[PDB]
This record gives C-alpha cells, sequence and structure tokens, in this order.
C-alpha cells in the first residue's frame, strides 16, 4: 500500500516548514526548533510492513533523526528504528542487538513522564528504539525490514501494543535547524 499518512507535529518552537509533496515525498526546513515529528506513511502500523525511502537530502544541524517512528496503543508505546541523525546519537537502556537491512542496531528502551503523546500533553509512556550503530548512507533507495526489529524487541521482553496507530518514516528534530526531503513507499 501507498503512504495514505501525514505526519506534520511541532511543539511551536522555532520554525518548522513542511511540505506534504506528491506521492510519498515530503521535505522540510525548520530553523532554531523545540520538538517536532514530520513524515509520511501509513495510518495504521503493521508489524509485518516493510517500509521503503530515499533521503535524497539529509542535512541536520544539531539533534535531527531520520527514524521509522511509529505508535501503539494497550500499551501506549512509542516505536524508533533510527538510521541516521545529526549530532546526538539516542541511546537508553541497552537491551542487545539486531541485525537487518545490511545494518546493526543496537536496542534501548527509554521511559517518559508527563510528556506529549498520541493520547495527550502529560502522559507516561515506554519507547522502544533500534538505533544503527553507524549512519545508513543516504541518497539512495533503502529498506527497513521492520519484522526484523518487532521480533528482536519481542525476544528482548519488549512487547508492542495490541492496537496499532501511524507509522512513518520520519525527520525528528530538538533543538536545532536543518533541511530534510525523503520519499517513502
Ligand atoms: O529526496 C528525493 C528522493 O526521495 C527521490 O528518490 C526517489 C524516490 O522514489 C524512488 O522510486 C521508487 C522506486 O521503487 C518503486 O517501487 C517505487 O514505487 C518508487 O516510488 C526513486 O528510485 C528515487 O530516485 O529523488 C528525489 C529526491 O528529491
Ligand atoms: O497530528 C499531531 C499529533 O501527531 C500529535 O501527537 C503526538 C504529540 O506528541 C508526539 O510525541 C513526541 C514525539 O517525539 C518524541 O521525541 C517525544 O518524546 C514525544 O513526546 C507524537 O510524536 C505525536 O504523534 O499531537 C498534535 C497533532 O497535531
Ligand atoms: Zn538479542
Amino acid at each position: 500500500a501507498s503512504t495514505d499518512y501525514w505526519q506534520n507535529w511541532t511543539d511551536g518552537g522555532g520554525i518548522v516548514n513542511a511540505v506534504n509533496g506528491s506521492g510519498g515525498n515530503y521535505s522540510v526546513n525548520w530553523s532554531n526548533t523545540g520538538n517536532f515529528v514530520v513524515g509520511k506513511g501509513w495510518t495504521t502500523g503493521s508489524p509485518f510492513r516493510t517500509i521503503n525511502y530515499n533521503a535524497g537530502v539529509w542535512a541536520p544541524n544539531g539533534n535531527g533523526y531520520l527514524t521509522l517512528a511509529g505508535w501503539t496503543r494497550s500499551p501506549l508505546i512509542q516505536y524508533y528504528v533510527v538510521d541516521s541523525w545529526g549530532t546526538y546519537r539516542p541511546t537508553g537502556t541497552y537491551k542487545g542487538t539486531v541485525k537487518s537491512d545490511g545494518g546493526t542496531y543496537d536496542i534501548y528502551t527509554t521511559t517518559r513522564y508527563n510528556a506529549p503523546s498520541i493520547d495527550g500533553d502529560r502522559t507516561t509512556f515506554t519507547q522502544y528504539w533500534s538505533v544503527r550503530q553507524s549512519k545508513r548512507p543516504t541518497g539512495s533507495n533503502a529498506t527497513i525490514t521492520f519484522t526484523n526489529h518487532v521480533n528482536a524487541w519481542k525476544s528482548h521482553g519488549m512487547n508492542l501494543g495490541s492496537n496499532w496507530a501511524y507509522q512513518v518514516m520520519a525527520t525528528e528534530g530538538y533543538q536545532s535547524s536543518g533541511s530534510s526531503n525523503v520519499t517513502v513507499w
């Protein structure tokens, strides 16, 4: 299935100029921001989906992630598969590693308290991460075989919720400027 979801959230800090391009294409140009998440993908995430993308521009200046990003409810979990980043490589409680799509990823968990989620301004949730041990080259067609992540996570006690929300290939930033241009299919 083609992408059917456009994610465009900013906490309102700085400038986040997001363009919803044709098909699965988007771009972001941002300046001195708070937190934001922009991307294209699917209204309902699947654990069996292979996400394809091509990041024609990946130019964070400061903290930004180029990442699969999604949520589940029941329970409320946010998840990431981080392929590249800027000045900050996100880490947490180390769980193990997983190999997928030509890369090796570290597996981490973190928890957020009284923080914004898909359920409100001030909620508590767990975050599951696969973070690539080195930045993935950008500019060619790339794949995230998400089932590999889901399976590794499960084997390390990290179960996703039963009610799947959005699933996008995102540009996320915090306290940064930058430019990205990504197509997703
Ligand atoms: O940032 C932009 C890039 O994302 C863009 O890359 C192209 C993205 O689409 C790719 O085409 C897909 C190939 O596989 C098929 O199954 C899909 O249906 C196609 O959408 C194409 O190969 C990439 O070149 O290039 C322009 C950049 O600005
Ligand atoms: O459409 C917008 C919604 O998607 C938005 O919902 C969520 C708001 O909180 C965001 O959560 C943060 C994501 O980035 C992480 O680093 C932080 O730890 C999270 O707090 C979430 O991604 C959004 O989907 O609400 C506003 C709507 O306009
Ligand atoms: Zn393992």
